[PDB]
């Protein structure tokens, strides 16, 4: 093996992706980038997704082993306090026990 | 403060991001995202970025600092093999002393 060996920061991931989040597998969210939280009137951390995101695409309840068994499907989300969309990856991190969703603002 | 302290693992950085790749101060190519390598007809690690790639946007010359120094740009590279294009972010990591160029087609 030559495996790949250096990944971002969390700091530079949550300037890279200032809408992301991640959560784990009892639907809470546990980190968001820098905008994201800004933006939100209620803190996010802590908090079920659920009762801030809705799931446009693909057509599938928020549940945490359906959106962990569909890693190459583009993800739609729309934030519930503004009705913004975001669109992203959603990839399981297994030793964490927790899926980051990179997402951005579709236009 | 209450900073964030997650990220992707390496290994799952490259399946997030199958097209990137990360370079030193040196210039050299130190990772890339598993389809980059496939795509490549010579291995790109160990080798320097302007033996592969050339920067079409923004115009700059191809030195760390430059790019270091365009945090905010879409970078437009060109894939000097086959002509195919890359366009995405150059985000400066402090610690390691890299740049990841997150892009992709």
């Amino acid at each position: 093996m030559a495996p790949p060996h250096l990944t971002l920061s969390p700091e530079l991931l949550a300037k890279a992706f200032p809408f992301h989040f991640a959560f784990s597998r009892n639907r809470e969210i546990v980190q968001t980038g820098e905008v994201l939280e800004r933006i939100s009137p209620e803190p996010l951390v802590g908090k079920l997704i659920e009762q801030h995101f809705q799931i446009n695409r693909p057509k599938i309840l928020i549940d945490f082993d359906a959106i962990s068994k569909q890693p190459r499907a583009l993800f739609i989300l729309e934030f519930l306090h503004n009705g913004m969309q975001l669109k992203g990856q959603m990839m399981y991190q297994p030793e964490e026990e927790v899926i980051f969703f990179l997402g951005s603002p579709w236009i």
